[PDB]
């Protein structure tokens, strides 16, 4: 049936494994592939001295190796416009 | 009005440039992070020397240094069967 029109789950295609949601300006881990939001890829090395990859469990990649997933980041705008994906901010 | 009815063009966030059509497996290069066929990335650092990326025209890439865009290979994937893009296939 339809999807996007009330509900619809983010796919996998554009969606952060790390914090298991969509992100903008994603980037690419060349150690495996995956796309996940820049600060969140950033933490999961940062956090890992062995530079353990949050997804393959690599031990050689690094923050400074994330390229520029062009695609991702086009996917990520047109679906977050199409099913009107956003949320509520505060003023915190 | 609406796309998907009786044409739809394909999106350069699941399109490869070198050949301006989708492409399965897609892989991307971690010289800028564009992503391309497989066969046609490695065409073009193949026939480039100097490894002349076919989008940012990087000289210090390689077909060996390709990763595997998971993201892109799981919208092309569901693209495909959104509108129903296919092509005839041989049994070679
Ligand atoms: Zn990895
Ligand atoms: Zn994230
Ligand atoms: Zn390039
Ligand atoms: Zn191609």
């Amino acid at each position: 049936g339809p999807l996007g029109s009330e509900d619809d789950p983010i796919p996998d295609e554009l969606l952060c494994l790390i914090c298991k949601d969509i992100m903008t300006d994603a980037v690419v881990i060349p150690c495996c592939g995956n796309s996940y939001c820049d600060e969140c890829i950033r933490t999961a090395l940062l956090e890992s001295d062995e530079h353990t990859c949050p997804t393959c469990h690599q031990n050689d990649v690094s923050p400074d190796a994330l390229i520029a997933n062009k695609f991702l980041r086009q996917a990520v705008n047109n679906f977050k416009n199409e099913t009107g994906y956003t949320k509520r901010l505060r003023k915190q």
